[PDB]
């Protein structure tokens, strides 16, 4: 769930995370539009891309089976769909932390309104 993708990303990225990534650029915030404006975005736009593969479940909202241990987060659990989900989230959060060197303030609570051109597909 979205809920434990924040926790997924505090746990990983800082306390801060939560509000560091999750209005950032066109992408970061969920259900994005436009072009991914940097490599963080683009973590997003991935992220969006990935909930959107999930059937059978609800990316939103459904609960899945994590550890977090010493800075890594691992999917478990015993349904392969909440396991896809989690994957998306640790994905998400793994792909932040790799590009946190370009994460740029300016894309901090972009704004949709800067995001208006043609969304790149999945
Ligand atoms: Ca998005």
């Amino acid at each position: 769930s979205l809920w434990q993708f924040g926790k997924m990303i505090n746990y990983v990225m800082g306390e801060s995370g939560v509000l560091q990534y999750l209005s950032y650029g066109c992408y970061c915030g969920l259900g994005g539009q436009g072009q991914p404006t940097d490599a963080t975005d683009r973590c997003c736009f991935v992220h969006d891309c990935c909930y959107g593969k999930v059937t059978g479940c609800n990316p939103k909202i459904d609960s899945y089976t994590y550890s977090k241990k010493n800075g890594d987060v691992v999917c478990g659990g015993d349904n392969p769909c909440k396991k896809q989900i989690c994957e998306c989230d640790r994905v998400a959060t793994t792909c932040f932390r790799d590009n946190k060197d370009t994460y740029d303030i300016k894309y901090w609570f972009y704004g949709a309104k800067n995001c208006q051109e043609k969304s790149e597909p999945c």
